[PDB]
């Protein structure tokens, strides 16, 4: 059930983000792997990392080294989820994800990553931001997070890395080609 309401979707005065658990093993759109090739670094697969919907990744529509590459986003569960596209979770759980990739506004993401603007737009379920969360090692579903509805905020990566090492540090993002 969606607990966020309005256009775009909000919850008690906070902007909401939808999520989808996904797996992608390619280097990705922030260059977070060795320069020559299409592989990731060793840390990406087991970290709290995300692909951001296109207009948030970069409002100028870039597919490489977007504005928000390397930014950390703290997600807090509302307790809700999109019917038939997620499941129940305790309200108030929170983890921080580093943006390392793009969720492009093209098939098969046309229902989720199709916001028309960086802020104030909506996907087909009403959310102004969407994050695909890396889950190939069950880092997200292991917490009982099945595509939770969330509220979101920007935070310092280092502060959150201290509480959970799976959130990459700023030093780690410095390895990525887009940091330079």
């Amino acid at each position: 059930n969606q607990k966020c309401s309005g256009n775009p979707r909000r919850y008690n005065g906070k902007s909401c983000a939808s999520t989808t658990n996904y797996h992608d093993s390619h280097k990705g759109a922030c260059g977070c792997g060795p320069a020559s090739g299409d592989a990731q670094f060793g840390w990406n697969a087991g970290s709290f990392v995300a692909a951001a919907s296109q207009m948030y990744f970069d409002s100028g529509n870039k597919g490489w080294c977007g504005q928000h590459c390397g930014q950390c986003i703290k997600l807090t569960t509302t307790g809700g989820y999109v019917p038939g596209q997620g499941g129940p979770v305790r309200e108030g759980l929170s983890k921080t994800f580093m943006i390392t990739n793009l969720c492009p506004n093209i098939y098969p993401n046309q229902d989720w990553c199709n916001q028309g603007s960086q802020y104030g737009g909506h996907n087909k379920y009403g959310y102004e931001l969407h994050l695909d969360l890396e889950n190939g090692r069950s880092q997200v579903t292991g917490m009982g997070w099945n595509n939770p509805e969330t509220t979101w905020e920007v935070v310092n990566c280092d502060s959150e890395h201290n509480h959970d090492h799976r959130t990459p540090s700023n030093s780690m993002y410095g390895q990525c080609q887009c940091a330079h």
